[PDB]
């Protein structure tokens, strides 16, 4: 019952985890989750446990949605590993399509102004109140951060932000990168 070659290959292209590491992790995953599927509540519990200083429910729910790629209401091992990797490992620039999916809350193919606010707020809640005191003054509340992102993209209130533009802007404008950042440790390291 080893993890398949096909899934191993995909995971190794999309993360830097090794085959040995992934295969070992998967065997324990199955022992603890014998259906090979994690529910949203179970995923939330992981983030509740490992961010005790934060309020991670909203963030974990958005991450779950983003990585439940077949929309079946559970994460399989592949989806779960990619989700954990998104929040906690690897380089931002290799994740920008997933970042787009995170920000496109309703999945309609574009990001709206309110979606930016929703996701920025969920991310902001991953930071301890103590660490927020060290954010730049003009970037120290979700409202300021979200408004600034929208302004950096040059958008009218009812405009729709495409993935093409999202990726361009996050690559080119390092201030956009800073503000859209979704890995809690990177938001912290930056401040
Ligand atoms: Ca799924
Ligand atoms: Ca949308």
């Amino acid at each position: 019952g080893a993890l398949s070659k096909e899934i191993l290959e995909e995971l190794q292209l999309n993360t830097k985890f090794t085959e040995e590491e992934l295969s070992s992790w998967y065997q324990s995953f199955l022992k603890e989750c014998p259906s090979g599927r994690i529910t949203r509540q179970e995923f939330q519990t992981i983030y509740s446990k490992f961010f005790p200083e934060a309020d991670p429910k909203a963030y974990a729910q958005h991450v779950f949605r983003s990585f439940d790629a077949n929309s079946d209401g559970t994460l399989d091992f592949k989806e779960y590993v990619i989700a954990l990797h998104m929040t906690s490992a690897g380089k931002t620039n290799q994740k920008l399509e997933w970042a787009f999916s995170l920000y496109d809350v309703d999945g309609n193919g574009t990001i709206s102004k309110n979606e930016v606010l929703e996701i920025v707020t969920a991310i902001f809640k991953m930071i301890s109140p103590e660490d927020t005191k060290h954010l730049p003054e003009d970037e120290n509340t979700p409202e300021k951060r979200a408004a600034k992102i929208w302004g950096f993209f040059g958008k009218k209130d009812d405009d729709k932000l495409t993935e093409k533009e999202f990726i361009e802007g996050t690559l080119a404008n390092k201030e956009i990168l800073r503000l859209i950042q979704f890995e809690p440790q990177k938001v912290k390291e930056k401040l």
